[PDB]
């Protein structure tokens, strides 16, 4: 709940106002978990938050 991260193992270029956009390596917080495709994330690297594919991050564990 404020152990965990995620990292981004893509490059992904959002056009919507909701989604993030995001470089490979990033490190993310998982804001919203409730569905298993998009979740929403901020993006401690950036400062910036929005949902994401869940394929494009894996555990930083
Ligand atoms: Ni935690």
């Amino acid at each position: 709940g404020s152990h965990m991260t995620f990292v981004a193992l893509y490059d992904y270029e959002s056009r919507t106002e909701t989604d993030l956009s995001f470089k490979k390596g990033e490190r993310l917080q998982i804001v919203n978990n409730t569905e298993g495709d998009w979740w929403l994330a901020h993006s401690l690297t950036t400062g910036e938050t929005g949902y994401i594919p869940s394929n494009y991050v894996a555990p930083s564990d």
